[PDB]
């Protein structure tokens, strides 16, 4: 009942999706899963068996890594927790199939599985076997969509078994559209891209976004659930600085293995120099607030509390430094 209070908040925006991770014995992703597809009534749309789903999120939920402090199941609840508050914005309601809708879910939820707590550079430099698997292209974002499709082949995992052929083809595609969009080396391009449609977009006789092609769809999509993956800025204040902590651990830890190895330490990830606070506003201001801003331009004024939150956010990291 304590749990099940919490996840009445699940379509709000600032959830206490740490108090939902212990509350439900470290199953923040199952339990927020299940949550969002009986509120959506996925399970009765894509005739779903609750126990097929159950045994595919528990087992998704188990390839993410419980000692990686940032890249975990906790992380990849909060991503489908946020993306499924941004599907329901009134700037896209009844812009999106109920097709779309579960890619996005689907997405999100897969979108780190497997994550071990590095980077894609770091996995590029260290002549790592992920790296060679894939080329240095997008090394992660590959991997983390082989896991999360292999996984449904599992026994009683195959939770899009009543799908018909082209619907699973169709979702198989636009699942690939939007994790390989997550790859970080991508965000400028991707926002470049979003500022254009801004610039250019269409609404319809009810007040709603148009999006009539393929191409415009997927992009949206790409794009939030890229804005859901840097929310945390935006969160109210006490869960943003927790996923600060936790970033700020898995970087330094990725650092002292730069060190241990005789690299060049990346960026913000020496714990000898490093100055938490300056980063998070430098953060915000090179890549979270021109993308929320522009977020917030495409579904005008919806976003306009998100977006407040992340300026006050700023403002207070800013104001711990002088
Ligand atoms: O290659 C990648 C791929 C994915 C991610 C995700 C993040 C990320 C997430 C949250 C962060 O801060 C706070 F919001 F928790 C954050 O800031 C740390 C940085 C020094 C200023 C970075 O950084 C990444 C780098
Ligand atoms: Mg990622
Ligand atoms: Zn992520």
């Amino acid at each position: 009942d304590v749990l099940a209070k919490e996840l009445e908040d699940v379509n709000k925006w600032g959830l206490h999706v740490f108090r939902i991770a212990e509350l439900s014995g470290n199953r923040p992703l199952t339990v927020i899963m299940h949550t969002i597809f009986q509120e959506r009534d996925l399970l009765k749309t894509f005739k779903i068996p609750v126990d097929t789903l159950i045994t595919y999120l528990m087992t998704l939920e188990d390839h993410y890594h419980a000692d990686v402090a940032y890249h975990n199941n906790i992380h990849a609840a909060d991503v489908v927790q946020s993306t499924h508050v941004l599907l329901s914005t009134p700037a896209l309601e009844a812009v999106f199939t109920d097709l779309e809708i579960l890619a996005a879910i689907f997405a999100s939820a897969i979108h780190d599985v497997d994550h071990p707590g590095v980077s894609n550079q770091f996995l590029i430099n260290t002549n790592s076997e992920l790296a060679l698997m894939y080329n240095d292209s997008s090394v992660l974002e590959n991997h983390h969509l082989a896991v999360g499709f292999k996984l449904l082949q599992e026994e009683n995992c195959d939770i899009f078994q009543n799908l018909t052929k082209k619907q699973r083809q169709s979702l198989r595609k636009m699942v690939i559209d939007i994790v390989l969009a997550t790859d970080m080396s991508k965000h400028m391009n991707l926002l470049a891209d979003l500022k254009t449609m801004v610039e250019t977009k269409k609404v319809t006789s009810s007040g709603v976004l148009l999006l009539d092609n393929y191409s415009d769809r997927i992009q949206v999509l790409q794009n939030m659930v890229h804005c859901a993956d840097l929310s945390n800025p935006t969160k109210p204040l006490q869960l943003y600085r927790q996923w600060t902590d936790r970033i700020m651990e898995e970087f330094f830890r990725q650092g002292d293995r730069e060190r241990e190895r005789g690299m060049e330490i990346s960026p913000m990830c020496d714990k000898h120099n490093a100055s938490v606070e300056k980063s998070q506003v430098g953060f915000i201001d090179y890549i979270v607030h021109p993308l929320w801003e522009t977020w917030a331009d495409l579904v005008h004024p919806d976003a306009q509390d998100i977006l407040d939150t992340l300026e006050d956010n700023r403002e207070w990291y800013q104001s711990t430094i002088p």
